[PDB]
C-alpha cells in the first residue's frame, strides 16, 4: 500500500529515465511531453488498466489510446516495463531499422490506431468505447490521454459531445494539462476551473488532480462512474528536468548527450527501489467474434429497366447485408434519410449509430469500432462532407484501417442545392488516400454488389452512390470484382470507346443512340472501381475503337476519372485520350440542366464524339 | 416604439410568407428552417444592424453571416424587404437563370462567404470581426445565425474559443435552438440550460431569449457588449405553419401549392400593416485600403551554393513582404517554430494571429479577414495538416476567396516523425480546388517569389515547403511567373527529361552528376507551378530528350506531379512518361533513408534513367 504507492513513483521515474535516453539516442523526440506524463502512465499501465502483458491485442483487454502521439516514447517505455519489448529496442526510437517509429503504428502490437495528427484518439476512444458496452456487452475500459493545446481541436469537442450522448461510462479521458503547447503557452494555461467547466458543460464528470501525485491520481481513478470521466492533470512540461521544467522553447528538443547522463542520475537517485509491478490480468467477457466472409443472404432482386437512384440501393443493400451479419454496424450523419442508410437503421436499430452534423468524429468512431476486427463498419453522409473529414480519413490509412465510406450526391447532377452539396473533388481525395478502394457505381446491381465487396476488402473503401434515378442496366446474375470494368455497349464497328460511370455512363448510353441515327457507333465502358482501374479491357476496347478514348465524368479534371485513364494509358502506341468534366464551381439548377451547362451531357458527348471522328 | 415592435412582427411574418411562396415554388428548399428564424431576421435587419440597404458590400455595414444557409430564401426576403431585391425575383429560387441559388454565394452582392457546408460560417464572423475590431478600427459588428444541429460540428467550438480569446466583443451569435436538424431532434433538444453551460464555458455571455418574441430579441441586442455575445433562441421549426410546426419530416420539404395557399393565407391574416420597416445606415469609419500590387521592397538576396530549407525561406520572405504592405496578415496552427512563420511574428506581431491547433478555424479566420479586400492573409501549418481543413478551402472556393495557404514538412524528407506528419496527399487535394494556384518552389529564390506571386494572385495560393535545407540553385535577378517552368540543366544531347520539385529537384540533380560519369546527360525541370503547369516547356523539353520524360515527386502517385503530367501530354506522338512517386503509407526513418527507400533519391532516379536508355 505505501510499498504500491512507492512503486509507481519508482515506476513514473523509471518512464522518464527511458524517455530522455529513447529520444536523446535517436537525436528527435519529445522528452517533454513525456515527462508530463510519467505519473498518470505509471498509475494506467501498472495500477489501474487490466491487461494482458504479454497479448496487447487481446479483445478482454482495457484500451489505452495515446492521443497525444508524438509521447510515443513513454508508451514504448510502459511496454518494456510491462515486459512485452525489449528493454534495448527503446533505444532504437525512430530509425529505419525499428518498429518504435517516432508517432505510434499498428505494426506495433500495443497500438489500435495511430496518432500523431492531434485531436483524433478520442474520438477513436469512443469507437472503441460504444464497442464495448453496446455490441460485446464487456467490461474493459477505454482510456485516451490528450495534450491541452491538443484540446483546440474541434474534433475533440464533438467527441466529448459524443461520449455523453451515448453515457460511454467505461470511457476516461485524462487531460495532460502542462500549461505549454508546441510554440507558446496552450491558450487556457493553468486555468484549471475553466477546463473543468467546459468538461462539465459537455456531460463529464470532471475531476482536478495533481498530475504528479500518484495519490490523487490513484483516487480519481478509483471513484464511481456513472458517465464519461475527465481527469483534469494539472502537470508541467518537462517535470523532473533540471532547468527544463515549465520552460518555453523545449517542446520536440531532445537532451543532448551530457547533459542527459546529468538529468538521469538525479532522476535515477530518486528511485527508491528497482522492483517493477506486474499488470492485472482482464476479466475474460468478451464474445467471440467469427472473421469470415459476409455473402449477402441472396442474389440482387431488381429488374432491368426499373429505375433507381444508386444512393438508394445503398441502403438497401446495407440493410440487406445487415441480415447476413452481425459485425455490419452503420453509422451516419444526420443525413439518413438521404443517403438512405435510414433503411438500415428501420430493420438493425441496435447496430446503426447516429453521429449527428460531426463527420469527423463519425470517421473515428468507425475506426474505433473497427479495432481488433470486432465490427464491419459503414459511414454515409454526403460525399462533399467527406472532405470535413480527410484527416482522419488519412490517418485511418495509416492505421491500416479496414472502414466503409459511403458518399451520396456525387456531381452537379443533385441539381438545385447547388455547390456546397456537390461532390467534385471526391475521386481525387478518395484515390489520394494509400489503401483505398473506390467503387463508382452506375446501377441498382452494381451498388449491391459494391457493398458486399467493400464488406470483404481490406483497406479504405468508398462507395460513391449519386441522386438520380437511373436505370438498371444488369443482370442480377451479374459478376462483379475489384479492378473488373465492364463494356455494357459494344458492336464490330465502334469508333470511340467512351468511359462514364454512375449519371455520366447513362448520359453516354443516351449520346450512343443519339449518335446511331447518324450511324456513328461507340463502345461504353462502366469503371466499376476507379482505383483500382481495369487497365487491360480500357486498353483492348481502345484498339477496338481506333485507339480513340473519351472520359466522361460529374467531377472536376483534377484527380478524376480522366487522370486514372491518362496516366494508365500514356505512352501506349496508337493511344489517343480526351476528357469531359466540370471546369469550374458549379451553381443552382436542375439536375438535366446542370450536366448540360457543365459539358457532360449525351449532348455534349455526342459532339466531343463527332469532333473525334 | 408599440407600432416599430407591431411593424416588426408584420416583417417577420412577411418574411415566412415569402420563404413558403419561393421555395413552394421551385420544388424544393427548406421552408420549416426559414420560418424558426423569421423574427431573428426581422430584428437583426430592421433594428439591430446598420448597412446601407442599396450597397451590401460597404465596407462601414454590420457584417451578417447565415451560417445555416439552408434558410437562403429568408436572407433573400430580407434584402427584397429592405429595397435591394425585386420582390418577384425571389419567385426565382433556385432556377438556372437565377443568382438566388440553393445556398449564399458571392455573386450576390449580399453575402461576402458562401455557405452550405455546415458550421464555418461563424469562422468567418470570427474573422470580420477580429479585421473590424483590430486591423479596420471601426464601429462595425458582425453577426452570425447559426441552427442547432449545426453546433455538433467541432469547427463551431474551435470559434467560440477563439472569439474569448480575441475579446470580439464586436461579435454576436444567433442560436436557433429550433430542436430538430434534418433527420431527428437536435441531441440537446429545448435544453436550453445546457447550451448556456457550454457557451459561458467557452467565454461568451450568454442570453436566452424566447426567439419569437421581438420584445426579448431587441433587449438582448441592446444589452452592454464586453465579451462575444450568444443570443441562445428558443425556437419552433415551421413556426406559423399549422400542423408543420414542432414535427418531424419536415427538414427541406416545401409545402405542396393548395396546403402553401391556405397557411399564407393564415400567417397574412395576422399582419396588421404593410408599411416596410426602413435599413438604418452605419457611422462610416472604416479606413480606406490601398488595392495595389504588393512588391517585395526588395530582389531576393540569396546567395548561390547557400543551403537553406524552403520552409525557412517562406517566414523569410513574408517577413519581408510584410513590410513592404500592412495589408499582409500571418496566421499559424501553433507550428510558428516549425513553419518560421515566428520570423513574421517578431517583425510584425501586430498583423500575426496565432491560431492555436484548430486548423478549420485558420483557414476559415484567413477567408473572413479576406472578405471585402480588407486584408491579405498566409495561413500557415504543416502541409499534412492542411487534410484537416479540406472542407473550408473547398468552401473557400465556393466563396472566390483571395487567401494564401503555405504547408510545410512535404513528403517523407522530413524523416524521423514518420507518416502522420508526412504530406503526401496535398497536391492532389490543392489540384482539385477549383481556383488554386500550386506553387512548389524549390529554393530559397523561388519560394521568396512565390510568397509574392501568391500575395498577387487571385483565389487560393498553396506554396508547399519542405524541411532539409537544398542548395540555393537560382540567381537572385530569376524571373518567375505563375505556369512558367525552369530547365535547371540541359546540353545537346540529353536523353531525357526528368521533372522534380523540391527535395527530388535537388535528387534528380545530384543524379544528373552521377550518370555524366557514364557519359549520360538527362534535361533538369523544375515546374514551380504544378498547377498549372507548363505544358508547352515540358512538351519542348521531351522534343530535345527522344520523347522521354520521366517524373519524380516526394508525393504519392495519385493526383501528383506525376499525373499532372500524365494528362498533359497524353497523345502526343513522340511522348512517353514513366513516374517515380511514393507507393505506400511510410514509417520512420532518416530523410536520405526515407527517399531511398521509396525509390525517389539519386541512386533510383538514375537507375531510371539507365532503363529508359
Ligand atoms: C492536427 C495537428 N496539428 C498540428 C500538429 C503539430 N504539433 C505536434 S505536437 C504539437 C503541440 C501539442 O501540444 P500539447 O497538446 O499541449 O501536447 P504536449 O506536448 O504539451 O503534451 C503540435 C502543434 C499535429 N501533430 N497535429
Ligand atoms: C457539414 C454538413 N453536414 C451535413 C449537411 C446536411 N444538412 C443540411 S441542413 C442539415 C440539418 C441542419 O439542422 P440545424 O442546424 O438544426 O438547422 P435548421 O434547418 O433546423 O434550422 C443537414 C444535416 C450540411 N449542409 N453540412
Ligand atoms: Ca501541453
Ligand atoms: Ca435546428
Amino acid at each position: 500500500s505505501m510499498q504500491k504507492l512507492q512503486a509507481l513513483k519508482d515506476t513514473a521515474n523509471r518512464l522518464r529515465i527511458s524517455s530522455i535516453q529513447a529520444t536523446t539516442a535517436a537525436g528527435s523526440g519529445h522528452p517533454t511531453s513525456c515527462c508530463s506524463a510519467a505519473e498518470i502512465m505509471a498509475v494506467l499501465f501498472f495500477h489501474t488498466m487490466r491487461y494482458k502483458s504479454q497479448d496487447p491485442r487481446n479483445p478482454h483487454n482495457d484500451r489505452f489510446v495515446l492521443s497525444k502521439g508524438h509521447a510515443a516514447p513513454i508508451l514504448y517505455a510502459v511496454w518494456a516495463e510491462a515486459g512485452f519489448l525489449a528493454e534495448a529496442e527503446l533505444l532504437n526510437l525512430r530509425k529505419i531499422s525499428s518498429d518504435l517509429d517516432g508517432h505510434p503504428v499498428p505494426k506495433q502490437a500495443f497500438t489500435d490506431v495511430a496518432t500523431g495528427s492531434l485531436g483524433q484518439g478520442l474520438g477513436a476512444a469512443c469507437g472503441m468505447a460504444y464497442t464495448g458496452k453496446y455490441f460485446d456487452k464487456a467490461s474493459y475500459r477505454v482510456y485516451c490521454l490528450l495534450g491541452d493545446g491538443e484540446l483546440s481541436e474541434g474534433s475533440v469537442w464533438e467527441a466529448m459531445a459524443f461520449a455523453s450522448i451515448y453515457k460511454l461510462d467505461n470511457l476516461v479521458a485524462i487531460l495532460d494539462i502542462n500549461r505549454l503547447g508546441q510554440s507558446d503557452p496552450a491558450p487556457l494555461q493553468h486555468q484549471m476551473d475553466i477546463y473543468q467547466k467546459r468538461c462539465e458543460a459537455f456531460g463529464w464528470h470532471a475531476i482536478i488532480v495533481d498530475g504528479h501525485s500518484v495519490e490523487e491520481l490513484c483516487k480519481a481513478f478509483g471513484q464511481a462512474k456513472h458517465q464519461p470521466t475527465a481527469i483534469i492533470a494539472k502537470t508541467f512540461k518537462g517535470r523532473g528536468i533540471t532547468g527544463v521544467e515549465d520552460k518555453e522553447s523545449w517542446h520536440g528538443k531532445p537532451l543532448p548527450k551530457n547533459m542527459a547522463e546529468q538529468i538521469i542520475q538525479e532522476i535515477y537517485s530518486q528511485i527508491q527501489s528497482k522492483k517493477k509491478i506486474l499488470a492485472t490480468p482482464p476479466q475474460e467477457d468478451a464474445p467471440s467474434v467469427d472473421i469470415a466472409n459476409i455473402r449477402m443472404p441472396s442474389l440482387p432482386s431488381y429488374k432491368v429497366g426499373d429505375k433507381i437512384a444508386t444512393r438508394k440501393a445503398y441502403g438497401q443493400a446495407l440493410a440487406k447485408l445487415g441480415h447476413a451479419s452481425d459485425r455490419i454496424i452503420a453509422l451516419d450523419g444526420d443525413t439518413k434519410n438521404s443517403t438512405f442508410s435510414e433503411i438500415f437503421k428501420k430493420e438493425h436499430p441496435d447496430r446503426f449509430i447516429e453521429c449527428y452534423i460531426a463527420e469527423q468524429n463519425m470517421v473515428s468512431i468507425a475506426v474505433g469500432c473497427a479495432t481488433r476486427n470486432r465490427t464491419v463498419p459503414f459511414c454515409s453522409t454526403f460525399a462533399a462532407f467527406f472532405t470535413r473529414a480527410f484527416d482522419q480519413i488519412r490517418m485511418a490509412a495509416i492505421s491500416e484501417s479496414n472502414i466503409n465510406l459511403c458518399g451520396s450526391h456525387c456531381g452537379v447532377s443533385i441539381g438545385e442545392d447547388g455547390p456546397s452539396q456537390m461532390a467534385l473533388e471526391d475521386l481525387a481525395m478518395f484515390r489520394s488516400v494509400p489503401t483505398s478502394t473506390v467503387f463508382y457505381p452506375s446501377d441498382g446491381v452494381a451498388t449491391e454488389k459494391a457493398v458486399e465487396l467493400a464488406a470483404n476488402t481490406k483497406g479504405i473503401c468508398f462507395i460513391r452512390t449519386s441522386r438520380p434515378e437511373n436505370a438498371i442496366i444488369y443482370n442480377n446474375n451479374e459478376d462483379f470484382q475489384v479492378g473488373q470494368a465492364k463494356v455494357v455497349l459494344k458492336s464490330k464497328d465502334d469508333q470511340v470507346t467512351v468511359i462514364g460511370a454512375g449519371v455520366t455512363l447513362h448520359e453516354a448510353l443516351a449520346a450512343a443512340e443519339l449518335l446511331k441515327k447518324e450511324k456513328i457507333n461507340i463502345r461504353v465502358l462502366d469503371p466499376f472501381t476507379i482505383k483500382p482501374l481495369d487497365r487491360k479491357l480500357i486498353l483492348d476496347s481502345a484498339r477496338a475503337t481506333k485507339g480513340r478514348i473519351l472520359t466522361v465524368e460529374d467531377h472536376y479534371y483534377e484527380g478524376g476519372i480522366g487522370e486514372a485513364v491518362s496516366s494508365a494509358v500514356v505512352g501506349e502506341p496508337g493511344i489517343t485520350v480526351t476528357h469531359l468534366a466540370v471546369n469550374r464551381v458549379p451553381r443552382s439548377g436542375k439536375p438535366a440542366e446542370l450536366l448540360k451547362m457543365f459539358g457532360i451531357d449525351r449532348d455534349a458527348i455526342a459532339q466531343a464524339v463527332r469532333g473525334l471522328i
